[PDB]
């Protein structure tokens, strides 16, 4: 039936954006209720952003310094603060438009939709994962800050991140929307290292089952292993080590496929040991990591919102 | 900076989905304005997939027999025809929610976001490409028919596509919005031949020309090739003839980089001949064909909706 790297349907989260300015700076907020949440970077300039001072220059910002815009609808600002790196704009109307919504922290290997915006506007909506070191591989140019990521069961968005920054590197960093950055990341214009990134085992076995649900099984060999062997090539290949944890999330892949994760781990050592030898799995001629157990259900059970 | 296969913002889509009932079958449906938009196979019962009369099972029907209900939304059917593999159910209330639309009649080798939905209710969005074999290589389950593909410019959705089966070989086929199929295909339970596919050479050099730009630049040799020696490459490996006109459309991504569009052609030779030897081109392993020249512009320039 195919698989493809699929987004949440973004509408729930198109009607919150709008767009903040503070002095010559122009980026995306998102607007909850009577709350427009944005990076606190809004208010830094040219000379600022290798070392900005947040509080001496929030210090020197009132209400009617924010400008919010929402679509052509002009937002009053009566009220701002800090939050870690999220500044936090009261408004006087609540948002028409405001779904029934969370904030989350996400673990890493977890996924989410990112809704890349410029101007308050939405450009494009695309499928991506928290990586285990706390960057985001993203699609995003200058002017997408205060774009963000989330997950929706049902009817409820649970928002995850709100985009901040491009590394030197080309990968990108930001917060939670309680303004907490994932990783060890600061808000300044400065070399940060990210440091080693490894693949998402669990995600590789669920896509390997997702794979195996679609017909293609030539990866499926004779072989089983252990936890702990398959740990110690895990190790090696620079992948996350399995946990029983991990084996029991792939519970239910492994029941409805008839294979157990022990001898998908197996498929997967020699995969990692022999390479793909020029063949493909699901059009990828790589291991995926960006589909996480919960991904793969919801996908191969035509889960709706 | 990233790139990624981003889709249009769902949204605009999102509020004309519908679910059609005809019997013991329910499907999606598309309300725009106050018609609603269907497949015709929304008529057909198990015994009949085969080969149905659609004229015969049609005329049986009467406006009552149809049941649309827009979310809760209950919606009183007073028309019913058939244009070609489509049914428009006439109903008595304007979809509020209509975006500014067009119909369109996509190409083969152009892109467009896909709803996938589920009893009118949206499950997921991605990005794909009309295959040279008129097929698509989606997502899709029992129940997605009437899903439908788009493409948006500013505030205007272009649909192109709505979903109709699944081929035995598992890729899928639908008709654009006045029931045309793309492709050979009819709308009946049968083996049918899609024939052979080709790889779309023009996105092929676009997404090359968007990894020069994102810093991948390692393909970059120094040979040069003419159109015809390409074309010989081409046909080789079973990729579409280049002619002057795919040239003309990469114009804008060869002045951006600086990279003529014969040298671009002479690095993806390299590339079909020699393979990747195991490296990786903006994370994929494989020659991607799914982004268009234009994709390409829109994803680099950030263009908004
Ligand atoms: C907003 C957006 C971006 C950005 N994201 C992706 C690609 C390019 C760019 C420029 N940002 N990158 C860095 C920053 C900085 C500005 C100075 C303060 C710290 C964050 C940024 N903002
Ligand atoms: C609706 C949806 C689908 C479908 N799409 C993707 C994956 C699985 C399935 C079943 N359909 N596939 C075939 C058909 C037929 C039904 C009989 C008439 C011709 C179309 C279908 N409808």
């Amino acid at each position: 039936s195919g698989f493809r790297k699929m987004a949440f349907p973004s509408g729930k989260v198109e009607g919150c954006m709008v767009q903040v300015t503070c002095g010559t700076t122009t980026l995306n907020g998102l607007w909850l209720d009577d709350v427009v949440y944005c990076p606190r970077h809004v208010i830094c300039t040219s000379e600022d952003m290798l070392n900005p001072n947040y509080e001496d220059l929030l210090i020197r910002k009132s209400n009617h310094n924010f400008l919010v815009q929402a679509g052509n609808v002009q937002l009053r600002v009566i009220g701002h603060s800090m939050q870690n790196c999220v500044l936090k704009l009261k408004v006087d109307t609540a948002n028409p438009k405001t779904p029934k919504y969370k904030f989350v922290r996400i673990q890493p290997g977890q996924t989410f939709s990112v809704l890349a915006c410029y101007n308050g506007s939405p450009s494009g909506v695309y499928q991506c994962a928290m990586r285990p070191n706390f960057t985001i591989k993203g699609s995003f140019l200058n002017g997408s800050c205060g774009s963000v990521g989330f997950n929706i069961d049902y009817d409820c968005v649970s928002f995850c991140y709100m985009h901040h920054m491009e590394l030197p590197t080309g990968v990108h960093a930001g917060t939670d929307l309680e303004g907490n950055f994932y990783g060890p990341f600061v808000d300044r214009q400065t070399a940060q290292a990210a440091g080693t990134d490894t693949t998402i085992t669990v995600n590789v076995l669920a896509w390997l089952y997702a794979a195996v649900i679609n017909g293609d099984r030539w990866f499926l060999n004779r072989f089983t292993t252990t936890l702990n062997d398959f740990n110690l090539v895990a190790m090696k290949y620079n992948y996350e080590p399995l946990t029983q944890d991990h084996v029991d999330i792939l519970g239910p892949l492994s029941a409805q496929t008839g294979i157990a994760v022990l001898d998908m781990c197996a498929s997967l050592k020699e995969l990692l040991q022999n390479g793909m030898n020029g063949r493909t799995i699901l059009g990828s001629a790589l291991l995926e990591d960006e589909f996480t157990p919960f991904d793969v259900v919801r996908q191969c059970s035509g889960v709706t919102f």
